[PDB]
């Protein structure tokens, strides 16, 4: 009984192969409840999620960390239903993403701390499901509110031992400002993952954060718009860098002695409403493997390039276990 | 069985004294469900709402129209519970307010029309409760998205007969631009209420819209401040806001007037403890219209039959699906 999942507490050894940054549904607070027909039906979304997670389990995945926050449309009852049906452990998140409502954005650092602590210690909504990770975000220079969220996340982490994971605009080196704010609150770098770090080729930025003890989130490996770059909306979110380029950053960080600081994921989803219509159809064509992309296509790629089996197992099993474990 | 309420359909006769622009709780989508301790507890908010609605009922109110939209934190199950315990009919709303999320603000006019139609024709969430009004908003010159919302609201109204009610920045005269968009869509002015119209003293703006067939929403009479409270309430007294009703009755537009309090029992979409400030400014709550505004208008010479026309007849005709 170490890490909290949507099905209850599980031991560290039960976690196994873990994908540290995933989503079942990328939405907005209350959206799925009010407009399930946007995703066909709630039933259709569940079935797609169950099929995808089952295919991921068949490939080796045993646990995923759903980093969807309140404002990213997190529906823990959906997470619970799909987790049980697919028999894959799902770790839920607290925190705030890039779209907080008025009721969240007018809150003080003390109130935000209480909200995060409530979702970790008491439970999310009336479900009794407790969060096992805190998700925060910046998109360039932090706004006065985003600073309060980072500080509240740090205080929530210090009181519970629960890790913090971030969304960054990696090209703008956001991880450095986030790191500075986290450390001013006394939070240990070993409890933080600087996410979306594969969105940049700046190895100097990645190694420096890794040297300080930060976990590096190389979480969007299948995101590439190569071939279909005519669609401005798809190119803006996927990027023009290949999956191989993003995957070679895993090799680059190992080669420099930071294998213990790497966390790999797909940043996949089965539903996506917080972007243009039919983006889900575009995503499923680019990567038909879904969450199964890491064990099926990335792990054999790194094995072909010379990376040993034990360090890859250490990246996919040992690093997430050490990160998610409350300390 | 024509007007949809949170407890099912009711007739025109059952509506009675109706407050056309009210809120049980002003929040954000999913907020009350995720953080009920912010309001003390869900039980505390329900109890405050029931006592508040019972006070309005004892003062003569039979129906209130909760204009809280999806993004304004509307929880129809809460509206259903408080309606039951207080024996006051509550009409739920669809539409979008000033805080739409990414999943709403990236939608086309066709998709927003489908959403509004869903809430009116099928039901809200999984409750089976259908909306009886469409709420929309502009805060000055309409943003490209706000134009899309106004058009989708008109299309949803034209397909159902359900009325449209608006939130305006009355000092910037949004009602004229809202009117132009509604008319371009083919929406009849008699199906539209230009709300927050009592935030301005410009009578020429109100009478011109009323002459075109629009309903004028003089809905924030208790909102007066005579830090962050002064920015939302304003430096104008309730008597000045109430005299605008008489000024419109005199200009011959008693049939175009809709009066309300724009009150709430929970408010999370603003600064903390804003409720303690509001409850001291107006301890009458939703009962402010029949207890303070109606006797004030009676004192100024306005007959009981035109006041009964404004509070009973006008809302029934407005809410009736046509
Ligand atoms: C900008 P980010 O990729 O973290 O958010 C998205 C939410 C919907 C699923 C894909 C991810
Ligand atoms: C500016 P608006 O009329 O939406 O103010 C409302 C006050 C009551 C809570 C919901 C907001
Ligand atoms: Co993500
Ligand atoms: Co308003
Ligand atoms: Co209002």
């Amino acid at each position: 009984d170490r890490i909290n999942t949507v099905r209850g507490p599980i031991t560290i050894s039960e976690a196994g192969f873990t994908l540290t940054h995933e989503h079942i549904c990328g939405s907005s607070a209350g959206f799925l409840h009010a407009w399930p027909e946007f995703f066909g039906s709630r039933k259709a979304l569940v079935e797609k999620a169950v099929r995808g997670l089952r295919r991921a389990r068949a490939a080796g995945v045993r646990t995923i960390v759903d980093v969807s926050t309140f404002d990213c449309g997190r529906d823990v009852s959906l997470l619970a239903e799909v987790s049980r049906a697919a028999d894959v452990h799902i770790v839920a998140a607290t925190g705030l993403w890039i779209d907080p409502p008025l009721s969240m954005r007018l809150r003080s650092v003390e109130e935000l701390t209480q909200f995060f602590l409530r979702e970790i210690q008491y439970g999310i909504e009336d479900t009794g499901i407790r969060a096992g990770i805190i998700k925060v975000a910046t998109t360039g220079k932090a706004t006065p509110f985003q600073e309060l969220v980072l500080r509240a996340a740090a205080r929530a982490s210090l009181a519970t031992g629960v890790p913090v994971t971030t969304h960054t605009a990696a090209s703008q080196r956001d991880g450095e400002q986030q790191a500075a704010i986290f450390e001013s609150e006394g939070l240990s770098p070993s409890r933080v993952c600087i996410g979306h770090s594969d969105d940049t080729d700046d190895l100097s930025y990645l190694t420096a954060l890794a040297a300080r003890g930060y976990l590096i989130g190389l979480d969007g490996i299948p995101w590439s718009a190569i071939g279909l770059e005519d669609n401005a909306s798809a190119s803006a979110i996927l990027g023009n860098r290949s999956w191989q380029t993003r995957a070679l950053l895993i090799k680059a960080l190992i080669d420099q002695g930071y294998m213990k600081q790497i966390l790999v994921s797909n940043d996949w989803t089965f539903g996506f409403s917080s972007y243009v219509t039919n983006i889900m159809d575009v995503l499923d064509r680019v990567n038909p493997d879904g969450m199964a992309f890491i064990p099926l296509r990335v792990i054999p790629f790194l094995r072909e390039k010379g990376v040993p089996q034990e360090t890859l197992a250490g990246i996919t099993v040992t690093n997430p276990a050490r990160f998610l474990s409350p300390t």
